[PDB]
Order: C-alpha cells, then structure tokens, then sequence
C-alpha cells in the first residue's frame, strides 16, 4: 500500500529532524550536511539564511560551534503534513540547554522550527528550516556542568 | 496485516497527542477541536473536566488562554497499550514552561497524561485524556523571554 | 517489503527506549526488568556496571530510587542504525529533573544513552546500555515541589 511508503517516510523525515539535533550538539560534520538539499534554505530568526550542505556548515563552524561551549537540543512535538507522497510540512519545537561561550553564562532556548522535506529520487532530506526563538533565557544563579 | 494497520495507528495516536499540545500552546482553535470525540473526556486535576470539542474550547478560550501569556508544552515518552484494534491506552510525560499573566510570572510544570484513544470509521480520537501534575514550580530570579528582551536592564 | 518488519522493529525498540525511563520514575519493577536480557549489560558511567534482568533491579531498588524522592525522565533525539536485521545501534537524549533524598535538592540532569539493541526469537530487548552524564546541577533557589505545596 501507500501506507508503508508513508511511514516508511515518517521514520526517515524523524531521522533528519533528529540528526540536524545531534549533529550540532555533538559537533558532527558529516551528519549536519547530509541532511540538506544543495537549494535548502536554513534560516535561524536573528542570525540569518544559509543555503545547502555549505550553508548548515558555514552557521555551524562560523556561528554555533564559536557561540556555546556545549549545548543539547531536546527535540518533541514532530508534527508532518504530507502535501503529497513528496512533500512534507514539518512543525516541531526544541528545548535548548547550553553554556555561552560568551559571559560562561548557562541558557535555556525555547525555539520553533517550521520546516518542509522532499523526497528526491527515494530520497528525503531538508528543503527548508526556520528556526525562531521564543525563550532566550540566561539562567540566574545556576551554571550547567558535569557530575 | 495488522502490523500495518497497529505502525499506522500508533502515528495517527501520535500526532492526535502532538496536536494537542501545539494547538494549545499555538492557540489554534480548529486543531483544538478536531482530535476529540463528542463525548470524550479532558480533565486537568485542579482545573476540572471538560467534554467534547466546545468543551475543550470552554477551557482553553476560558481557563487555559487567560492564564498564560504564552506557554510551550514538550511532551515525551508516548506509550501506548493496544486494547484492541481500535481501542488504546497512552500514557505519556510533559514539561511545560510558560509565563503566568498573574505575576507575569514563569513557571516550570511536569505533568503526566492518563490516555484513551478510540477509532471510530477509520479516524482515531481523544476517548479521555486526564493531566495530573506532578512539579509547578515558579522561578526564582527567572524570567522566560524573547531573545531582545536581554539587553535591556 | 520487509520495510514492515524494520518499521515493527523501530516501533519496539522505541517502547523498549521509553519502557527504561517509565519503569524508574513511575517505579515499575515488572517494566523496569522486562526490558532487558539475561546478558544484557546496563552501565551508568559514575556508578556501575549491571547485568539482566535482575541487576537492573539491583540498580534501580539500592541505587537510583534510594537516591531521589522522585524524578521525570524526558526521552528525546532517539536514532537508530540496524547492524542487521535483528540489531541496532541507538543513541539517544535525556533530560531529567528531580529531588535527591540527600539534602532534599532539585537537580537538573543532561545524559546520553549509547544503546545495543538485540532481536533474539521475534522479541527485542535491550542488548547493551550505556548512560554519560553531561550536566549534573543543583538548580539554586528552586524547589520542585507538587502544586498545592505553593499554597500557604
């Protein structure tokens, strides 16, 4: 049926969700630009559009990785519309736990995203990601750290 | 198969347990709406039971709403008890951070969901859905903000 | 095609993934053992390294429930790669939040699971499990507590 290309498609499209998380939290390359068509367009509200595989790593290394010593991205809520058996309409929210570089000040982001997938050639990947920031939150008194 | 049609329905039970969250947190009205059954049963411990579409409506345009200027539901660990093949059990975890209009104060929330879900003619939907809350905890010195509201004293 | 049994398979090691997590917050010894074989070796890098079933249980009843009076694990970032067609390698994301028996202390908890996932006789369970804690903070002027504790 077309029911198991669908949730064949609903596991693959959870795994770029996922893996734009864990690529940027754990600082891995390879995994961050498999993720995107070489026309996608990620856009974080704030900071700017960048374009592909080149683009995802230019914010990365340029921007994110510099930004926060470390960080985790906790990702719920995955929410797709299938527009057609191709293409998808993602909605999904982030919470962000990390360490600014700048001031060594812990935050906590409460982030959006709105996202489209594509499927090319029995491929899915990325089309587009905004990235918009709700909760910007410097934690007081408490700084995250290891046990 | 079955097989099939149990991955096929753990997704619709799946995005009807999103949805809620989102339509809550997104004040939409018309996903509110659409994942109850007439005569399902939201009840919110401390809050109060509500029924049906309107009644989710009722609570969120008159409880939840007001409350809140604004609120983010992350909810996680999903896991469902297949009854029968159209009759599902769920629990499931939330952390909700928001900001209370009365104080304008930020809380932390972390709650757990009692769920059934029923299928009726091919669409699955909220049979009952009970929210005990287990942590609210207003913060300290904390207050949740966009990201432009730093840099101002 | 076998799609079906792949999409089965991700679906188990999913309730497998949130089975752990239910099991020692909601303190459910029946979920907490069912979940692992009798070679199945759980490790918490800090404290120890347990095997089946049963030192699952003598984790969870002298170690971690001793050590909070409650606590909420939050699952998340779940990613799964199948080595065969009856185990898989998964990662994984936690966020947990709680009060420590010992000084009656909200702490905030980062971890990541690097799983094992093995498919012996049509049945999945946890092959492996080790758990790295990332952030481990006493949140300060904060006490997570239940509502009508707030009251008076």
């Amino acid at each position: 049926m077309s029911d198991l290309d669908r949730l064949a498609s609903r596991a693959a499209i959870q795994d770029l969700y996922s893996d734009k998380l864990i690529a940027v939290d754990k600082r891995q390359e390879g995994r961050l630009a498999s993720i995107w068509w070489d026309d996608a367009e990620w856009t974080i509200e704030g900071i700017g559009t960048y374009k592909g595989p080149e683009g995802a790593l230019d914010l990365a290394n340029n921007v994110l990785w510099p930004m926060f010593h470390e960080c985790i991205h906790y990702g719920t809520n995955l929410r797709l519309e299938f527009v057609s058996a191709d293409k998808v309409n993602g909605i999904g929210d982030v919470l962000l736990l990390g360490n600014l570089v700048e001031g060594n000040q812990s935050i906590l982001i409460a982030a959006v995203f709105t996202d489209e997938y594509e499927r090319r050639d029995g491929v899915w990947k990325f089309s587009k990601r905004n990235a918009c920031t709700n909760y910007f939150t410097p934690l007081a008194g408490i700084h995250f750290a290891p046990p």
